[PDB]
């Protein structure tokens, strides 16, 4: 149970988000049905008034939190991968029009899934924002947790791997476009029952051998990290 507080721009808080240039959904519980309109951005996917401005090549920081700003993030039973996706925001997030820029699933290097860092990290991950053309997009931010992924959810709905997802309202004002943004996959839909990493046993099985879901990071993508970038504590 998680939800964004706001985003960083070159370390800069750009303030509380929620229900601003946030799509913050109602409260902090899960989607889980994979063929669920809430895949998109969650239970509550609507314009608010706001969106970032970014420039191409900042350093744009997603800050998760629990119940209050900069506390536990995540319960740490939440063991799993963290993506980002890009959209142009005209698609609403419908379509074939979600690209992956980040993913970050088990390090086997620091023996520890991208939730785990992600609390360390006092919730944040980081982008770079891609070259992509100026307008206004929709960055989708995914933690998957996956301590009752063993079931799938469509066998028991109690149970399943359970979506974190939360739309952050973009503006790119200054990029060269040297890399345009493809054509992507659609939430719903990317994700199946069949899809790798969807349904996994964390108890059973080793996280040397999980395989995170596809769609894979883009060519484009320039990166980011799972890292403390902003201290809240100096506000
Ligand atoms: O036993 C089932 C799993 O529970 C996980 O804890 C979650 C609780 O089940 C869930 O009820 C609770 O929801 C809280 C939420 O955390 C809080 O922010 C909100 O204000 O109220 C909600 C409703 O009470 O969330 C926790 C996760 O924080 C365990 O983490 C897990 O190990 C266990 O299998
Ligand atoms: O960040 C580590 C993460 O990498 C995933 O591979 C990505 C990689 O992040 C990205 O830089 C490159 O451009 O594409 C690949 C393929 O999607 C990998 O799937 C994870 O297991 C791993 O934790
Ligand atoms: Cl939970
Ligand atoms: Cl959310
Ligand atoms: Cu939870």
């Amino acid at each position: 149970h998680t939800l964004v507080w706001g985003v960083w721009v070159n370390g800069v808080d750009q303030g509380d988000g929620r229900n601003i240039y946030i799509r913050s959904p109602p409260n902090n519980n899960p989607v889980k049905n994979l063929t669920s309109p809430d895949m998109t951005c969650n239970v509550d996917n609507r314009v608010v008034p706001k969106s970032v401005p970014v420039n191409a090549g900042d350093t744009l920081t997603f800050e998760w939190y629990h119940n209050t700003r900069d506390d536990d993030i995540i319960a740490s039973s939440h063991h799993g991968p963290i993506a980002v996706y890009i959209a142009p925001a005209a698609s609403n997030g419908q379509g074939n029009v979600w690209v992956k820029l980040f993913e970050d699933a088990y390090n086997v290097t620091n023996s520890t899934w991208a939730v785990d860092r992600l609390i360390t990290a006092h919730g944040q991950h980081s982008v770079v924002v891609p070259h992509v053309a100026p307008g206004d997009y929709l960055f989708r931010a995914e933690i998957i947790a996956l301590h009752e992924a063993d079931s799938l959810y469509s066998q028991n709905p109690i149970r399943g791997a359970q979506f974190y997802i939360s739309c952050a309202q973009i503006t790119i004002n200054s990029s060269d476009d040297s890399t345009p943004l493809p054509a992507g996959v659609p939430f719903p839909g990317a994700y199946t029952d069949s899809t790798p990493g969807i349904q996994f046993n964390i108890y059973t099985t080793p996280a040397t051998s999980y395989v995170a879901p596809p769609p894979s990071v883009w060519s484009g993508a320039l990166g980011g990290s799972i890292a403390q970038v902003g201290d809240a504590s100096l506000e």
